[PDB]
């Protein structure tokens, strides 16, 4: 049986490839869908709850409830569209509002494959997480597999350190 049970929510702007990282780590209810997947971690099992969530405004509301019991919120923008990182203020505002303060988050440019179509820079990235006190920061690709483990690893490491 598992050690732990823990609730992870992917947010972002529509498009930027939310439920593809989803589906590459793993394989009705309005605004909503989610996956479970155990995890093996540091010796320890851990049944990982993945809310996968509506992009568009309309869905906030819906979707806010979901944010609380949140214990990991992963952000995700896309690096080939900059509006999707222009968009990054209004997702910070929806976890001021609903997230818990004790929350941990991850900021993720999706779409690294697409590195020549790149609007936004690996910096701009860095710098805006960086301004969020705890927030990590990757860049990943869903498509090619890389990082897409390690954004939902790292981030349950990081909530298990702080129980
Ligand atoms: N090239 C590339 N395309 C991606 C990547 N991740 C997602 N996509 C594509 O982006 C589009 C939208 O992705 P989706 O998962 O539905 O985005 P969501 O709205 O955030 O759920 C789809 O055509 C995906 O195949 C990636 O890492 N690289
Ligand atoms: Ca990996
Ligand atoms: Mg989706």
């Amino acid at each position: 049986p598992a050690d732990f049970k823990l609730q992870v929510i992917i947010i972002g702007s529509r498009g930027v490839g939310k439920t593809s990282l989803m589906e590459r780590f793993t394989d009705s209810t309005v605004g909503v869908d989610f996956k479970i997947k155990t995890v093996e971690l540091r010796g320890k099992k851990i049944r990982l709850q993945i809310w996968d969530t509506a992009g568009q405004e309309r869905f906030n509301s819906i979707t806010s409830a979901y944010y609380r019991s949140a214990k990991g919120i992963i952000l995700v923008y896309d690096i080939t569209k900059k509006e999707t990182f222009d968009d990054l203020p209004k997702w910070m505002k929806m976890i001021d509002k609903y997230a818990s303060e004790d929350a941990e988050l991850l900021l993720v440019g999706n779409k690294l494959d697409c590195e020549t179509d790149r609007e936004i820079t690996r910096q701009q990235g860095e710098k805006f997480a960086q301004q969020i006190t705890g927030m990590r920061f990757c860049e990943a690709s869903a498509k090619d597999n890389f990082n897409v483990d390690e954004i939902f690893l790292k981030l349950v490491d990081d909530i298990l350190k702080k129980m």
